[PDB]
């Protein structure tokens, strides 16, 4: 449903909403609703922060409307929806066991910053043999327990990669949302395992996933471009927090 005509900028959920985002809301609620003028320095902080206050913070913030600007955000909370499954495919090969706490890093970040509503995460892990750390849920609790687990990881192993995308594909079959698969590995694929990781990147596509691939150390950018769905979808470990946004933006850019 969609009672408020909410514009498009303003449709991303508002834990995700900048400063200026929030200005931008003020500005259009101001003229939408016939409101007083709105003072774009009314709530100077990003829309996570908006999220804290009280309706009372509201009414004092803002005397004329600060009641309705809140009903409002509510109302867009309420529609708003994420419906993300998020599958996190981690390479725990021998290879990576110096930059396994990079991988954890990573993945523990995009975690905190994936905990909006409707939103559920699910760790796989991949060696020699693949392993379901978290299966797929939306419960903090089960995910920062399995958070816990992925620290006590001690990579050894081959890089079967296809192995832990098959546990990926699977869940995502067997649960139907925009299924988002994140592999972090370094694309150093042995035998066959570059062909068969490819073919199994080709059924995440066809069961509707958005495959994305992170690279750790002195990663193949070519065998994670064919894994994952483009070269823009490919992004390095070592980017930081602009890699983090990046990969946030553009898997909220999906649905």
């Amino acid at each position: 449903h969609h009672s408020i005509a909410l514009p498009a900028h303003l449709r991303l959920q508002p834990i995700y909403w900048s400063r200026d985002d929030v200005a931008q809301w003020l500005k259009w609620a101001e003229n939408e609703f016939s409101l007083r003028p709105i003072d774009s320095n009314t709530f100077e902080m990003n829309g996570k922060a908006l999220l804290l206050l009280t309706k009372e913070d509201f009414r004092y913030r803002s005397p004329h409307s600060g009641d309705e600007l809140y009903e409002l955000l509510q109302h867009i909370l309420a529609q708003a929806r994420a419906a993300f499954d998020l599958y996190f495919v981690l390479d725990k090969s021998g290879s990576v066991a110096n930059n396994w706490i990079e991988i954890y890093n990573f993945v523990q970040q995009l975690a905190e910053r994936f905990v909006s509503p409707e939103m559920r995460l699910s760790f796989i892990v991949f060696s020699s043999q693949a392993t379901i750390i978290l299966p797929l849920t939306g419960d903090r609790g089960k995910i920062s327990k399995g958070l816990e687990d992925l620290k006590r990881v001690s990579p050894v192993g081959e890089t079967y990669i296809h192995e832990g995308l098959k546990l990926a594909n699977e869940q995502i079959q067997k649960a139907g949302t925009s299924s988002i698969i994140i592999a972090l590995t370094d694309g150093k694929l042995d035998g066959l395992v570059p062909s068969y990781a490819e073919k199994e990147a080709k059924i995440s596509r066809s069961l509707g996933a958005s495959v994305y691939a992170v690279g750790v150390l002195d990663f193949e950018q070519a065998q994670l471009e064919r894994i994952a769905d483009s070269k823009e979808q490919v992004f390095p470990v070592k980017g930081g927090f602009q890699a983090l946004k990046g990969i946030i933006n553009s898997i909220l850019a999906q649905s």
